[PDB]
């Protein structure tokens, strides 16, 4: 319940809540009154009580009666950038802050009360962050999270009191439109959600990792790649002695600035020669003797050079740097700038507590709260409670040489601590596996990094699970999508007014054929096509992390695998993921039986081609020049922003049904047949007018005896059914097997499939 006052919110309240007389209680008579600059921030709350009191008249407004809002400058010095008073009264609830940040806080604290009860006891409470950075790193790198996913993760977020998140991810670049490729982000779509992380207060900080780690952008600008003493370049490392190459990354800081309101930028700075030898690019240390008017400086030296000229391009904007602590390096004649943050990961280099004695501001980006789809991290195989229950681990404790662990002394400049949500495969997991996945884990940080510590009343992490994590739903706002329109069943898929959509080894623009949707546990659709039997799949086209990213691909038939399991945590059992989560699409309601069909993992929309659609990759990738160019009516996968095609997915019509059915589902050789499988197909009459000459057709098939002759029905009536019968026993073939039978009425035909195992 709510007493004990503020023992099942997350993060806990960092001061006792002080108990007054009576309480209050949330009706749909009350209003939300606030300033008008905090409208945005107030609309979460104002669209949450009226899912808590079942109704919807509550608004937010500059006057009335019930929630008021205060931003108070003179409170600054007593509540921070941050803090915020809670006090409720018979009279009200009141929340103060010297800003809207802290204010925005407040809001979530008096959500996550409403969200368990509706009445409140009378009292008030200062709460105020013992961290100032509680962060997020998203990987949004080489495969995409759709918008969706995102404007749920703010919410997430915005919820825990998390401010910061590091998206490492591609904007489409408007003056290099060769390297767009996919995944990208339409300039329109950022503006977007960096607009809803503005209201919520969170710093949505871009990374463009350089100078290496640039694939994605690099991979089809060979002139900008450092190049072998041979003259063999590498997608992965930015030419930093090339002036058009550093025109080129600078022109993509000048792009994101437009979208992203953050004072940071993060140029990530991982080590240059990602494990391989300067030696091997000699132009770098002669570069940098250029430039510093050195001769002994080193091929480190340009490394650092670039950085420093980095920072003083975006200092100029205003901006303040950011980089990854092994982008630290041992120097010679350029000496890395100390007016950068140092995001720190890697136990190896300069210690942290080095660091911060030195004057860095440095974030703890533990390497025990990284994520991953390809291979889980040990706080995904077992949860956080192995660092929540060890009291020698915190915020302020770094990762060290040697498994140890350094604990930074100079509090003042910790920022604060992230996790880390890396995909290193595509297709292993889909995102609504992950958005589950990093439960616990945000829910962990927000509170360690809000409250310094555990709550004084959780001893354990099962406590702490039991009291908090189990009883503080998600916002009601949280989820964004209907995650299941379409119920389990037989549909047909075309476009508005348009032909239908068919799927025999490729797929095309058809015309009469059937289709069967499986929902799956993360949400998604399996598209079986009944006349091939097979899978609408994507696997086929360029790639990055095993998952097919190319503009224009073209999806394919293939073999229908379980998608019945989800996979989270440690995964136990994940098996068959290339196959499952490319047969994965997720249907987005288009209103009045349209629908937006977008692959789970590729997260292209499946898509019609027009012959004028433009991109880079219809004519060359990664230097191999190849024309991959769609032609009208062509069946494609397209990113967001180059396609509204949407498709009608409606319930069959077919005056006909027919369903196989196998007994027993096992068969075995015999010469009696005792080992036979009886297939009995039922065939149905949906509509009004009476059917008849209903022929059919069994398969034939290698290594099996099955009945050669058709079966008829003379006639079927209208909601009426009728069932034929055929045996198949197995003579050499053993494995798994399926039947396929067709059943033809007039100028009506359909198919039924069944499966039997052959022992
Ligand atoms: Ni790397
Ligand atoms: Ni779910």
């Amino acid at each position: 319940g709510l007493v004990p006052r503020g023992s099942h919110m997350i993060p806990a309240l960092t001061s006792n809540f002080k108990a007054a007389e009576g309480s209050w209680t949330a009706t749909q008579g009350i209003t939300v009154v606030r300033p008008e600059k905090f409208a945005a921030s107030a609309q979460l709350l104002v669209d949450e009580l009226n899912a808590y009191t079942k109704g919807t008249a509550i608004k937010g407004a500059t006057a009335g009666t019930g929630i008021e809002i205060v931003l108070d400058e003179n409170q600054k010095a007593d509540l921070g950038a941050e803090g915020y008073t809670l006090t409720i009264a018979e009279s009200g609830v009141k929340i103060t802050a010297a800003a809207q940040r802290g204010a925005f806080w407040g809001t979530r604290t008096l959500s996550q009360m409403l969200r368990q009860n509706l009445t409140l006891p009378a009292g008030s409470v200062t709460d105020k962050p013992a961290y100032a950075e509680r962060g997020v790193t998203l990987c949004a790198c080489q495969i995409n999270f759709s918008t969706e996913w995102i404007d749920r993760f703010l919410n997430e977020m915005a919820d825990l009191k998390l401010n910061s998140v590091l998206m490492e991810m591609k904007l489409k670049s408007d003056k290099f439109p060769v390297a767009n490729t996919f995944s990208y982000y339409s300039r329109d779509d950022v503006k977007k959600f960096v607009k809803k992380a503005e209201a919520y207060g969170i710093d949505v900080i871009p990374e463009i990792n350089s100078p290496g780690h640039m694939n994605i952008w690099l991979e089809n600008l060979p002139d900008f790649q450092l190049k072998d003493q041979s003259g063999k370049g590498n997608a992965d490392r930015l030419d930093i002695t090339n002036p058009e190459a550093i025109k080129f990354y600078k022109t993509l800081i000048d792009e994101y600035d437009g979208v992203f309101s953050t004072k940071y930028w993060h140029m990530g700075a991982d080590e240059y020669m990602m494990g391989a030898s300067y030696y091997s690019y000699p132009q770098l240390a002669k570069y940098a003797q250029q430039v510093t008017g050195k001769a002994n400086a080193t091929g480190a030296d340009a490394f650092t050079y670039f950085i420093n000229d980095i920072n003083n391009y975006v200092k100029a904007k205003g901006k303040t740097l950011r980089i990854w602590n092994d982008g630290i390096v041992s120097t010679r004649a350029v000496t890395l700038d100390k007016d950068i943050v140092v995001e720190h990961w890697l136990g190896s280099g300069r210690s942290p507590n080095e660091l911060a004695n030195d004057g860095y501001k440095l974030v703890n980006a533990n390497l025990n709260l990284y994520f991953a789809r390809l291979s889980p991290y040990p706080i995904q195989k077992n949860g956080p409670a192995f660092l929540y229950n060890d009291p020698s681990f915190g915020v302020d404790v770094f990762q060290g040489p040697y498994s140890r662990s350094i604990k930074v002394k100079k509090a003042e400049n910790i920022l604060g601590a992230k996790l880390s949500i890396w995909p290193d495969n595509g297709v292993k997991q889909t995102e609504n596996e992950v958005e589950a996945d990093v439960y616990e884990a945000m829910r962990y940080v927000a509170q360690i990094t809000w409250g310094g510590g555990n709550p004084a009343d959780n001893p354990t992490y099962a406590d702490f699970k039991e009291k908090r994590v189990d009883k503080v739903k998600r916002s009601p706002m949280w989820n964004n999508i209907n995650r299941k329109p379409l119920e389990d069943g037989v549909y047909t898929i075309a476009q508005p007014d348009g032909k239908d959509l068919q799927l025999s080894g490729n797929a095309s623009l058809g015309g009469n054929d059937e289709w069967t949707l499986t929902s799956t546990p993360d949400h998604y659709y399996q598209l079986k096509n009944m006349t091939s039997n097979e899978c609408l799949s994507v696997v086929s086209g360029y790639k990055h992390l095993s998952t097919v990213t190319q503009v224009g691909a073209r999806p394919e038939a293939r073999p229908c695998v379980d998608v019945s399991q989800t996979f989270t945590g440690n995964q136990t059992g994940n098996v068959g993921y290339e196959e499952r989560n490319p047969q994965k699409w997720m249907l987005l309601d288009a209103g009045d039986g349209k629908f937006k069909v977008v692959n789970a993992v590729t997260l292209q929309r499946l898509a019609v081609a027009k012959g004028t659609e433009e991109h880079i990759d219809f004519t060359t990738f990664n230097g191999v020049a190849k024309d991959t160019k769609p032609a009208a009516g062509e069946i494609v996968q397209f990113p967001d922003d180059m396609t509204d095609d949407v498709w009608t997915i409606k319930p069959s019509t077919r005056s006909i049904s027919a369903i196989a059915e196998a007994t027993p589902k096992q068969a075995y050789a015999s010469k009696d047949g005792s080992g036979a499988s009886t297939i009995d197909v039922t065939v149905a009459n949906n509509s009004k007018e009476k059917v008849s000459n209903v022929v059919v057709t069994p398969p034939v098939k290698r290594g099996w005896h099955i009945d050669k002759e058709p079966k008829t029905i003379a006639h079927i009536a209208p909601g009426e059914s009728a069932k034929v019968s055929f045996q198949v026993s197995p003579e050499w073939y053993r494995g798994d097997a399926q039947f396929e039978f067709i059943v033809t009425a007039g100028d009506e035909v359909t198919k039924a499939s069944a499966k039997v195992k052959a022992i």
